[PDB]
């Protein structure tokens, strides 16, 4: 039995209608008809803390970011989820600053499975809901799904489903009938088949990637030092593959 | 047996020596050992035409962008791997123009597979290789592997392994010594890999997915006709999800 | 007499060492040499309140969104700051989310001035500093850019200045010796001196633009309807310019 | 007298009907009107070979690279053009790749001026103008104007004005009726008025900055080396900018 977890970051707190709430009652019912157990979280209605600490921080300054927040509880649906949808408003070109809180938080995990010597997300699958006034959903596909694989999601074709107006200021999804928007519903319906498909198979065939494994077989053929030497005479900063400087011998 | 095809987007014609070679040189024989076939193109050393050409254009202007060239003899061998590498230097902050110009005629494809109803490059997988000066993996990465996952490529984690420098001209990955650079061996090993597991798993299990039975189920629960009102009366460009300017009345 | 603003968006709050402050205790003293009064405040060690309300949004919901903070404050800063330099770490190949709240809210600013009917930004000048581990100052120095020109900010030649390391995982700035980094050091060097002309400059001789005028225009030569006819019949979603679907013709 | 250059970087030849040609229509009699001489190249029109030879490379490889061709004709134009503005259509949420092949060779100047020891395109202006069915226009603006930053030009607000539909597959502008579109039409007009004005300015009040002179006090305060040490024993890439691995000490 699998489980999709659908993110909404949009800055409004419930019930506060939000355009991008549609795409995602689009797709909760098209995941349940595959069999897939679904929740919906509005990541800004939980108290989610943004400041970071760790040892090499200021102990002081760092209470705040050390203070009992919900990222403890949104972190383990995370864990669980073998689906993670990120749907998200379009803001500055970018995802909203919720969904940027989230991914910074969730890029902290420091751990290794067991086990399997992999990233604790591998083996799961990521999609994309996202909504715009007018532009940026391809843009922001590229960044957060170039992050989330970086944690161990693998990335169906087709994932990135999402609404946008014509060049303009709006409005949005709501008042601009997205709802009833073939292309963005076709694009839903890609996704939620494939990000399907592609989790059962991850279930019952996981990576089997050691990625220690792979990084002891690197570090045989690999320095310990990166070094390179700096042409220190030249405003230039057009890009010069070959320099001719020398290497650099390092002590001992 | 699954066919690898790694596409070298180097400026320079063979045999000038490349910089994304040497990674090219590691992933090879990795491939090998997973028992992948694997062939190296270098796109540059073969006449592409970059000229568009279709019915709506002008006859006598499209005659060059018609002409004989050798990109059939790429797009079959596209077709025909299981898995594509674009192994690409990073010039302005994106691929270099030679993987942009190969990308362009790739999305040219205006097919549907029999059969399964899916776009043609379903069920393949994609990785990549970048080499920069110092800066741009990610963002190349993004914006490559999202317009390929829009092709029908699965991306599994860790699918993009690079070099760069820090902050600065240069020199790159041969000067560099990027072939006993700790983390870009690494990242290379994850790649191979991961996207060996993926395309193997895709070969027994692939997509199921009907497309066009999702586009008819989003064609009955939409509109054919997209239309919104303008605020014609302001210079503001502030986003505005909602402007209460009242549904558009369109005829018949 | 010229005011910068340098915008320190680390997430840990003072005195936790920044790695970004290094750049920033570079830029600080070469605009005080140009005769320009500078203030640096890490907007982190502010409360600043991320929600978002608005009058079509839930009143309740909105609570929290309406509080008091110290937005306030540091907007009024950011008006009457000729120079603009946000100081970013990178996170996930973006700003950092502080640094995304904080234009989030500064693109609410629905206003226009006077007089000049200008956005209230426009005549400042924009610079940036940015500071990551191994990668993506220049796709950060696009978004971020880009969306302050938006907002009337200028932007001269060379006014991106960062550090970063090879591929990799760190460290940072400082243990990397960032602030003896020659590359770093020179664009900082000519960051300060281009943004301090230009604003010298705009504050002699601003824009005249009439905002109003433009759009008044481009109101008389302009429909207040956008409709376009859609495909409803295809699960392609290759481009297509022409497609011949005929005009949609809005009713009064 | 001031010369703004328009560069249509479309892939079809003339006399092809352009979706971005629309856009340029609108632009240059508005250049004309605040007295500034226009000149609109369709690059794809003329012969500018895309591969890449210098000393470093094979001379056999690079005899097509060398050949002679139409760059040096384009490259005086652009080097006495004082308002650049790059037409760009959107291909893969990019500029096409005959812009990039373009950006490309600019980005081959190694020189400085003189006399203001400059890079050669210093004080001179850049805007944009793009045309997409649906999507890319921000991040296309942010890319190439961040590049032709980097190379001299300067930014005004509202520089960059566009097309966009709704999402989807198309159709483009003309189709789209983008000529009668007011969005597009007011950011036009915003781009030409406020590109005059910096072109004017920066005519009378060039920047003074001394490149050369900033990089001696730049080397007066760097090393000449960079260097860090590797951990090469984890196979984790997240990021950490503190790892306490010591200094590198280099040879002499
Ligand atoms: C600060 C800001 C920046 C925005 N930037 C963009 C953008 O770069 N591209 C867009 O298409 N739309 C945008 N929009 C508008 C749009 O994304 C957003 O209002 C809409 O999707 C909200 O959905 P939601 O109800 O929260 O679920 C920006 C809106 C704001 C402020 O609310
Ligand atoms: C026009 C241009 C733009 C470049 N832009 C970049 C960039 O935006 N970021 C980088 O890290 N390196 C860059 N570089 C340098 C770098 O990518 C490139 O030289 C190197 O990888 C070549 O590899 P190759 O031998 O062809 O296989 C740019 C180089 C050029 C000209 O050759
Ligand atoms: C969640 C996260 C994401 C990061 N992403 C990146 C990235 O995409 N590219 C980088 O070069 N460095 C990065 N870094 C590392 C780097 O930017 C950051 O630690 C460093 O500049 C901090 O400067 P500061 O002391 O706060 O002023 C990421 C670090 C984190 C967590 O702290
Ligand atoms: C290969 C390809 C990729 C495209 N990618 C995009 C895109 O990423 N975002 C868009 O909004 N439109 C796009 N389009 C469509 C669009 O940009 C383009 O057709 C239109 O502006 C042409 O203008 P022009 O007549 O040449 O001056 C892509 C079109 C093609 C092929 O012609």
């Amino acid at each position: 039995a699998l489980k999709a977890l659908i993110l909404n970051t949009t800055l409004r707190r419930s019930p506060s209608r939000s355009q991008t709430q549609g795409l995602i009652d689009k797709a909760v019912p098209l995941y349940e008809k595959e069999g897939i157990e679904t929740e919906v979280v509005r990541v800004i209605d939980h108290d989610i803390e943004q400041e970071y600490w760790d040892d090499y921080d200021d102990w002081n300054a760092g209470e705040k970011a050390r203070r009992e927040d919900e990222w403890p509880w949104l972190l383990e649906k995370i864990r669980e989820a073998d689906i993670l949808v990120i749907a998200t408003p379009i803001t500055l070109n970018m995802c909203t600053s919720a969904a940027h809180v989230i991914l910074e938080k969730l890029n902290l995990m420091d751990e290794l499975n067991g086990d399997t010597k992999q990233f604790p997300l591998y083996n799961k699958v990521a999609g994309l809901l996202m909504c715009g006034n007018e532009d940026g959903a391809h843009h922001v596909a590229g960044t957060v799904l170039n992050n989330l694989g970086r944690l161990g999601y693998s990335v169906p074709p087709n994932a990135a489903a999402y609404w946008l107006g014509p060049a303009g200021t709006g409005p949005g999804y709501i008042e601009g009938k997205g709802d009833r928007h073939f292309h963005t519903n076709k694009l839903i319906r890609f996704m939620v088949a494939n990000t399907s498909h592609l989790a059962r198979m991850l279930q019952e065939t996981p990576y089997t990637t050691d990625l220690e494994a792979c990084a002891q077989a690197a570090r045989e053929e690999s320095d310990d030092v990166f070094a390179i030497r700096v042409n220190v005479n030249t405003p230039a900063i057009r890009y010069k593959r070959f320099q001719k400087l020398g290497e650099v011998k390092v002590e001992e």
